[PDB]
RNA sequence: CCUUGUUGCUGUGAAGGCUGGCGAAAGCCAGCUGGAGGCGGCAAGCCGUAUUGAUCUGCAAAUCAUUGGCGUAAGCAGGGUA
RNA sequence: UGAACUCAUUGUGACAAGGGGAAUCUGACUGUUUAGUAAAAACAUAGCUUCAUGAAGAGAGAUGAAGUGAGUUCUGCCCGGU
RNA sequence: CUAUUUAGACGUAGACGGGUACGGGGGAUUAGGGUUUGAUUCCGGAGAGGGAGCCUGAGAGACGGCUACCAGGUCCAAGGACAGCAGCAGGCGCGAAAAUUACCGAAGCCUCCAAGAGGGCGGUAGUGAAGAGACGUGAAAACAAGUGUGUGUAAAAACCACAUGAGUAACUGGAGGUCAAGGCUGGUGCCAGCAUCCGCGGUAAUACCAGCUCCAGGAGUGUCUAUGAUGAUUGCUGCGAUUAAAAGGUCCGUAGUCGAAGAACAGUACUUGUUUGUAAUGUGGCUUAUCGAGAGCCGAAUAGAACGAGAAGAGUUCAGAGUAAGGAGCGAAGGAGGGCUAGAUUAUUGAGCAGCGAGAGGUGAAAUUUGAUGACCUGCUUAGGAGUAACAGAGGCGAAAGCGCUAGUCAAGAACGAAUCCGAUGAUCAAGGACGUAGGCUGGAGGAUCGAAGACGAUUAGAGACCGUAGUAGUUCCAGCAGUAAACGAUGCCUACGCUGUUGUGGUUAUGAGCACGGCAGAAGAGAAAUCUAGUAGGGCUUUGGGGAGAGUACGCGCGCAAGCGAUAAAUUUAAAGGAAAUUGACGGAAGAACACCACAAGGAGUGGAGUGUGCGGCUUAAUUUGACUCAACGCGGGACAGCUUACCAUACCCGAUGGCCGUGUGAGCGUAGUACGCGAUAGGUCAGAGAGUGGUGCAUGGCCGUUAACGACGAGUGGGGUGACCUUUGGGUUAAGUCCGCGAAGUAGUGAGAUCCCUAGGAUACGAAAGUUAUCGACAGGUGUUAAAAACACAGGAAGGAAGGGGCAAGAACAGGUCAGUGAUGCCCUUAGAUGGUAUGGGCUGCACGCGCACUACAGUGGUCACAGCAGAAACAAAUAGAAGUAAAUGUGAUCGAGAGGGAAUGAGCACUGUAAUGUGCACAGGAACGAGGAAUUGCUAGUAAUCGUUAUCUCAUUAAGAAGCGAUGAAUGUGUCCCUGUUCUUUGUACACACCGCCCGUCGUUAUCGAAGAUGGAACCAGGUGCGAACAAGUGAAAGCGAGUGAGUGCAGGGUUCUAGAUCUGAUACAAGUCGUAACAAGGCAGCUGUAGGAGAACCUGUAGCUGGAUCA
C-alpha cells in the first residue's frame, strides 16, 4: 500500500519567526548565589508555601 | 529313467572348541584352533564377447589367430532304455 | 628374520603376470537361449497371492491349474459391460 | 641421541584433541562475602617482513652483522649493485578512534686509549576540554586577565617581586509522572514531530514548533558504547520446585560426596608463637612548597616458606560393650502379592430339531436393514472363545505399572512377640544393568463379544462428524522387540522434633494399653491467597527452574525391524504472558426456592373468515411529504386532510442588521389606466459580517415521556473478621411490601413501602322556611372459633369487615429506548431571490395488482313490521301540510310478517342543506353484492365486574364520528388453587468476557516483507601432519680433482581439520489495519474438556483404546 514523503519539514516552515529580545548580562558564581538566596527568604520557613513561578 | 567315468594349485576364513583379560551379574574384548560356501584368482576342460581381424575358386556346405566368460558344481560325458 | 660388502643404465630382469576412481538407466544373485548374422533389459529362480477337490498304488505340511518375480516399504477407488 | 633387552607411562578428581591467551607486582567497583580487568613507569619472557643456517667473541643462533629461498621494493651506462622505522621526528593507508620532519657543553645515568670526546637513553618546551587540584566573572566606597624591569634557565618561556595602565569577563540540558522547576501567549490540527519507560497530537496540546519567565549543575554540561553496582534476577554467607518456570515412571548399582555409644592412643593437616617474605601502589602518620592536590622522611603489613607449641574437633585401635543402625535366624498367625496343575454357576453369539403364523429392530422422532427359504418368542440338544455381577467399602496386598470363582502345589518377602547370633557390615547415587497400563511391531496358536479404517441410512447451507445399520485390523494366548502417559496425592529418599478428639486393618496384652499401616475433624503456627505431604531447622545425598515467543525445534551423535525415542542450540522478535489466587459486575443453551386471570388450569365474550370504516408495507404517479418496528411500531404522532392544516407537485407573484469601499436632489429609488404625469433619498452595486428554515444528525444534548416496576430493595455511624481489594454472616415461619416474628459478633437511627389527599357510599344536635344542603363521626381482624410468635380464614352483626371499594402520588441504579415534525429549549453540518423563506389559484396527501394490524354492521324468529305507552345520568330545544340535526335506547302491551319479508354493498333521474368553492352531509324513489357463525393461531376479564343498550350542554367540529374520554340503563358465569406453560424477582453455580456474548478466539488458503534449514554442482582462506624433489652451509676422506653424513628453507602431488560464501528449487518461523472459508476452545460453548498411542481428513480437527479432574459429583 501506498506511502510518500511529501511532508517532510512542514511545522518548521509554517511557525511565524519572532525575534529575540535583549536582555542584560546575568550574574555567575557566588554572585547569582547572593541574589537567589534574598528571593527563595520565604521557603526557609517550615510554614507557609513558596511557588517559583506562577502566570496568575 | 537305469548302470558308470571325471576335482590338481592357491586366496578369503562361517558354525563349533581352548587359553588370557574385564564385569555384581547378564555377556563383552584379544590371540590361537577348525574348515562352511550353486564364494574369489588360475590349470585340464567346457563355452562363444570383441577385433564388425584372417579366409570367402577356403584347410572347412561354419574353420583359424589373438582377446574374452565359467571352471568344489540348478558342471561335463560313454553305453542301455523310453 | 636382521646386518654388512658389491655392480655402467639395476634386480616378480627372459617366461608368466589386475588399469583405477565418480555417477545415472536396468535386471536381485549363480544359471539358460535363436547348432550357421541377436547372449540381452528376454527365460528361469527363491519368495508372495489366488483357484479346484476327501478322489487314489498318492490322501490336504496332499495333488493338480494360473499370475507376479529375492529381501525392505506400500499395494487407493469401481461389479455399470464381458 | 644411538645399539640390544623389559612393557611400561597417562586418564571421568577430565587424559588426548580443538578454541583462547605475554605472566605477575597491581587497577576499577565495593558495609561484609564478592564481580570484573591488567598492551601500559618495576620484574621476568619472546620478536625484529616470513622461515631456516652461521662466523667472531668471555657472552649472539645478533638483524642500525653475514648467507640462501619466499613475498615485496630501489638504482643503472643493462653488465651489475643496494636495502628492512614493533628507535626519534615524519608520510600513506585502515578505521568510531591518538601530538613537533622542535632546543639540549644543564639535571639522572651508560661508553671509551680520556683533567676530554660521544648518546633522539634521558631531560626542556610546543600540541589536545581523555584524568586530578586551587581560583576570576564585582564590592558598597573602590574589582582577574595587560605592560615594563629584575628573577628564573643550558638558553629560555611560564612562575614569583616591584612599578605602571585600566574596568573587560557563561554556557549546556530541562520545566505531564518517575524527577527539581509554567495548565502563560501565538502557530499546527493522529499532520509535522516528541518520547530510555509510561504516553502526547483527530482546531479548547502545562508533553510538537517558537517567544517569555522559572529550575539544575556550572568552565563546563548533553549523547553513544563496553563494564561494576541496582540484584537475595546465580543465592558460600543468601533464592526457589502442590497450583506461578521447576522432584527423574519404579528399583538395583560403581566412581563421587557423607557416616553410632564407651575406653584409650598418636601428631601430618587444624590453630598459634618466633623468624623470614613487599620497590612503586595502597595503609597509619609527621614535615616543607601562599593554600590544596604534589614532594620528602617514618611505622606496620598479604599470600608463600623455616623451626617450635597445644590437643577440643577430625583421625587410628581395642573388646568382661552390645542403637527406637543393619543383616542372619526362631515361634504363632494374616493378605484380590506372584508362577503352575486340575475343575465350576450363569451369560452373549452360531448351528440342529419342535411348536405358533405376522411382524421384529432402533430412536428425541424416523429411515437404512431383516421376515412366509417361517422371523420374533417358548422348548430341548449341542460348538466355541472371553469374563468372574450382586457381597464390595474414603477395605486389603504389591517397588511402581498393577491384583477379585474353587481346590492342590512351588519359591521368596513385610509386620508382630521374645533374656537367639554376628559386629559397622551403613545413607544417597553420574556411568552401567532389570521391570514398565494401553496402543504399536516380528513370528506361531486361535477368533464368541466389541470395534479404528472403509461403506451406507438420516440431520443440515454443507456434514466429511455427532445418531442408526453393518464391517475389517486389532481386542485373547505363547516367544520376543519397543520405552511413552494428567505413569498425579501435579508434593524425591533416608533421619529428627512436634496438640487433641474420633474411626478402621493385623498381631500382642498387667485388659490399663502399645507396635506397624491408614482415614477423618478441629487447633496452633505457616503462606500472596486458595489451603496445609506446606509447622520447627546451616542434618546428609541426588534430580531440577531463572520474562514471553521461536523450541523440546535445527545440526551432529547413541539406541530401535519400523513407528520413533533419548539428549539438546542459534539467528530473529516482543512489554508483558487466555502467568497465579482471591474481589465486584456482565453473560450462560444451569441448578433451587417464590409469585401473578395485563400467567396458566376450570369458567364467560370475542379476534383470525364476509362487506364496509380506518392505519401499515408494496407498486404507480407531476406529487402520491413523513416518524415509529418483540412486549414497549400499525383509529399512534391529540394524524375525523374540499380551502387552511401541509412538510409534497404545476403555474404565478412577493422579500435583505451593521461596517468598509464605489454613486447620488443636475434626482439614489417609488406610484400609475406606465412612459407622462404624481412622490421624493426612504429604500443604491461590491467585499466582510449578521440576524429565517415542518432542511440533516436523539450515536452531540436538555427537558418530558415510556420500560425494568409498581419491584423490595437501599444508603449512614459505631462494633467484629481479612494483608488487602471485601463480608457482617447458618438463608426457619408471615405480607401486597426486609411487611414482619424468631435467632445471632453485632447494635442504633432514616429514605422507599407504609403512613400521609381527593372523589363515591352512611350520619344533624348545625342552617333554611323551604322540603334540600353540608358534616373532627363511623371499621379496629374488634367479636366468636381455630392450643409458640407474627398473620389468616370462615361466620355474625353492621350504611360500610380483613390494604372498606376506585383512583392519585410514588426509591436507587439503568437504557448509546422515543421525540431536533411541540417549543424564541439546543451543539455541529447544509440551503438562503432562478430560496430548502412566505403568499395565491389549482392538483395531491383520499391513486390501486396485492400482503398485514385494529374497529363497525351482520349472518335472523331469545327475530322484522304497525301503533301505543313509559323510565336515566337530570333539568336549555324559532317556526315547519311528503321529507329534508336534537331531551334516550334497549324496554312494556297489542296487532301484524313467516324461514334469505334477515342484509343493505356497487349504481340511476332527481329534491334540499353547509360552504368562497362540493368533491362532504341530509331526504325521497328505485336497485338489490358477499355473508347461512369463521383454518393455523390469538386477546382481555373475579361483581354492580364481563357482555348488551343508548346518550353526550365532553374532545375534535362551517359542514363532517363507525375515534378517543366520560356517563348512566339492563345485568352474568367459574376457581378460591398451582409453578406444568409464559414470563418476572432472589439465593447457591461456571468463566480465557470488563470495551462486558453484537464479547473473546483457532487453523488452512491468497498477497507482501524479514531471518533460518535442506539441496545436484562449488569457491575461498588458514592450520598441522604424509610422501617426492631439493638452495645454502658443511664434519669426515683425499697431494689434488673430487666425494659427501648431517642441519634444512622453499616447492611438487594426494588427503584431512577448521571457519566463511555461491546455488535452480523446496520447506520452517515471525510481522502482516480489518482479504477468503468455516467456527475448534472459553457457559453442560450447544458431542464436558485435557494427556499418551494408532488410523483418517480442505482446514480448524474427527474416530477407536487405556488414563486424569485442572468437572457439571467431597453425598
Amino acid at each position: 500500500k501506498a506511502i510518500s514523503l511529501n511532508k517532510a519539514g512542514k511545522v518548521r516552515g509554517q511557525t511565524p519567526k519572532v525575534e529575540k529580545s535583549e536582555k542584560e548580562k546575568a550574574l555567575t558564581g557566588r554572585a547569582a548565589w547572593r541574589a537567589k538566596f534574598k528571593r527563595r527568604q520565604e521557603l526557609f520557613t517550615g510554614v507557609g508555601k513558596f511557588k517559583f513561578n506562577k502566570q496568575g
